[PDB]
């Protein structure tokens, strides 16, 4: 459906495509969480949530 009949090293496209996406989403989520936490904590005072321990 994607590759008709022309492709050699797909790992490359998948690496850059998966890397750029993973990094993008990661930075996005992190930025949001940090931004929200910062704003909230700044509003007055709010504890933090433990995702692990």
């Amino acid at each position: 459906m994607a590759a008709i009949e022309k492709r050699q090293k797909e790992i490359a496209d998948g690496l850059a495509s998966a890397e750029r996406a993973h990094k993008d989403l990661d930075l996005a989520k992190a930025s949001a969480t940090d931004q929200l936490k910062k704003a909230k904590a700044e509003a007055q005072v709010i504890i933090e949530q433990a995702n692990k321990r």
